[PDB]
């Protein structure tokens, strides 16, 4: 999964990520709530006010409400209730034995000249008996005195801040200078409750993300090393720690994220700075109104240009990346997967296709994940391999080719093929999967798609020209009484079946259980499904399709003109080819994808070509 952390599993890494996000949002106390709501309802016509940038960098005094930055009057209670819902409660100065200042919200402040406006939330998570189990440390970092943010033009201010993070270890030492003493109190409090450093979660966004990286850098040497094994998840940080301890998460198009190399200012800092980084998620796109807009992108992309900061705002972090967490494709992803998150305003959502424009970014590699919203989306996949997820709402999908999985989700969803129904083949396993094969052989596995739209250059069956809507039914694609039949198939059961293809060729759907799929001399498509399936070509140009937790399969009679298709399987890194998954075991080649495997019986690995083994 994209947010895998240390050696935690997929699932435990997700739970950590979701807590980090939650305490991170809490730390801003809904600063951007009204702005985000305005954007959602109206779009980004009016851009972004410099006062929002200065607020994000310098903090606020307080509370409300601030030009032009709409203020949700319930910001405070909303934010507290949200963090509580995620399991967290602010810990009191008294509980920590902390002699210093906390405000009306319970926020802690920085301790040394230059840091005195920095903020941190110290939160506790408790079991059902009221025993503390986890401590959450959410930094809300600030640039220094607020008053400095308007003594020059906002671009000069940003430029100078960036240039000052690296020299004299300013960034590295930030948390030591700001919260050194408080963190000693936290150690004692943790030990008093039987917790160790592994039980502490550290997060934050923006300058708060810079603080996360700082604490990680300091954790080996300060506070007795207590925090060396703590969990660090930083959002939208300009910096990266020198340690291997921080998961730096951010939107590719967020100009703050990764602006510095470690803490070093470079020629890319005020431009596009999308070079890969080991600690960071490098290819998550916020598909928002700015990103989508020709007008907005006339000027070169730069942190110094305030509209670009739209992609830095915290609400879209929490909303968009929570949708990543919830995705049915989540366990297919890895840290540098290309993921496009639908983040359009309501007006833009109506007529803008969410797609990988690859704007202001290095060329993307590997498969592409496009995650929709809970409303009606227009989603367009590319000519490579795509995983498209509609979620709720009536979603419409387009896709440019390749091998793909399209999940309609809730709603009445549509696949728009943009070409004649005559150029495509359709099959259906009876288990909610509708397969769509293009003229070049690319295959889409689709679910919850009720309608197919085709563009007919002639009068399909002498009746319908131009755009034609077909209904997906058990018996075929229907237009009134007209049916486009599915391809010949043989369907099994969820137990162990023997299925035999006819000489003309069949799709063979084993479904669950350990199946015996006997192909014929025709061109068959073998879908063993779950279980450990034995699949015999029987001649012809056959295709063997593997999705999900597909089991330990054996393929017999595989030749050069046959194809393996791995689509929505485990263990695939961007741009893996089959050699990364292949080994020889005696006379057979074995292809492994996480815990699942295909054995190509009596096939020497050196005889295989990548053209015959599609890894998506
Ligand atoms: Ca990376
Ligand atoms: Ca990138
Ligand atoms: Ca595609
Ligand atoms: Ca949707
Ligand atoms: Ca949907
Ligand atoms: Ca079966
Ligand atoms: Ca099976
Ligand atoms: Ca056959
Ligand atoms: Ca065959
Ligand atoms: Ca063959
Ligand atoms: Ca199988
Ligand atoms: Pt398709
Ligand atoms: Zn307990
Ligand atoms: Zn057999």
């Amino acid at each position: 999964g994209v947010y895998d952390y240390k050696n935690f599993g997929t699932a435990d890494s997700k739970a950590l990520f979701s807590d980090a996000m939650a305490i991170t949002l809490y730390s801003y106390h809904n600063l951007d709530n009204g702005f985000a709501a305005g954007y959602q309802h109206n779009g980004f016509g009016l851009g972004l006010p410099a006062t929002l940038v200065t607020a994000l960098l310098g903090g606020t005094d307080s509370q409300g409400v601030i030009p032009g930055i709409p203020w949700n009057p319930d910001s405070e209670k909303l934010a507290l209730d949200a963090v509580k819902k995620a399991g967290w409660t602010p810990i009191t100065a008294s509980q920590l034995g902390y002699d210093g200042k906390t405000d009306a919200r319970g926020t802690f402040f920085g301790e040394k000249a230059g840091y005195t406006t920095a903020q941190v939330e110290i939160l506790g998570k408790y079991d059902a008996q009221g025993h503390l189990t986890e401590i959450g440390i959410a930094f809300r970092g600030t640039s220094g005195p607020r008053e400095n943010l308007i003594l020059d033009s906002i671009g000069d201010v940003i430029n100078d801040l960036l240039a000052a993070f690296g020299p004299k270890d300013y960034a590295k030492n930030y948390v030591g200078e700001a919260f050194g003493n408080l963190l000693n109190d936290v150690v004692a409090f943790a030990k008093a409750n039987g917790l160790s450093g592994k039980d502490v979660l550290v997060s934050g966004h923006s300058l708060g993300g810079l603080a996360v990286n700082s604490m990680a850098d300091l954790s080996g040497g300060k506070w007795g090393g207590f925090f060396a094994d703590s969990n660090y998840i930083a959002y939208a940080s300009p910096t990266q720690s020198s340690t291997d301890k921080v998961l730096n998460v951010g939107y590719e198009n967020d100009p703050v994220f990764r602006a510095l190399d470690g803490s070093t200012f470079t020629g890319a800092s005020v431009g596009v700075h999308d070079a890969p980084k080991e600690s960071a998620t490098d290819n998550i796109v916020s598909f928002n109104d700015h990103y989508a807009s020709t007008a907005w992108n006339l000027l070169p992309f730069s942190i110094l240009n305030i509209p670009t900061w739209i992609s830095h705002l915290p609400t879209a972090y929490g909303d968009g990346m929570n949708r990543i967490i919830e995705s049915k494709f989540y366990d297919l992803t890895s840290k540098d997967s290309t993921i496009i998150v639908a983040n359009l305003s309501d007006p833009a959502r109506a007529n803008t296709w969410v797609q990988d424009l690859n704007r202001n970014a290095e060329t993307h590699k590997g498969s592409t994940f496009i995650i929709g919203s809970d409303s009606n989306d227009l989603i367009q996949g590319g000519s490579g391999n795509d995983y498209l997820e509609g979620r709720a709402g009536n979603d419409t999908f387009r896709d440019g080719g390749g091998y793909n999985v399209i999940l309609g989700g809730a709603g009445n969803n549509t696949l728009d093929l943009q070409k004649s129904v005559n150029t495509f083949d359709f099959a259906n396993d009876g288990a909610g999967n509708l397969y769509v094969r293009d003229a070049n052989g690319g295959i889409c596995i689709t679910r919850d798609i009720g309608s197919i739209v085709t563009k007919e250059p002639g009068f399909l069956w002498g009746l319908f020209k131009d755009d034609v809507t077909h209904s997906v039914t058990a018996s075929g694609l229907k237009v009134g009484s007209n049916v486009t039949q599915y391809d010949a198939s043989v369907k099994g059961t969820n137990g162990a079946d023997t299925l035999k293809a006819h000489a003309g060729g069949d799709w063979l759907f084993g479904l669950d259980g350990n199946d015996h799929l006997i192909g014929g001399v025709g061109n068959d498509v073998f879908v063993g499904g779950a279980g450990n399936d034995l699949m015999e070509s029987g001649g012809g140009a056959d295709t063997f399709l593997f999705n999900g937790a597909f089991g330990q399969d054996r393929v017999v009679g595989f030749t050069s003109n046959d194809k393996l298709v791995f689509l929505g399987v485990q263990g695939v890194l961007p741009n893996d080819d089959f050699r990364a998954h292949a080994s020889m075991v005696g006379q057979d080649t074995v292809l492994k994808f996480g815990g699942d495997s295909v054995t190509l019986v009596g096939v020497a690995l050196n005889s295989l070509s990548a053209d015959g083994i599609v890894i998506a």
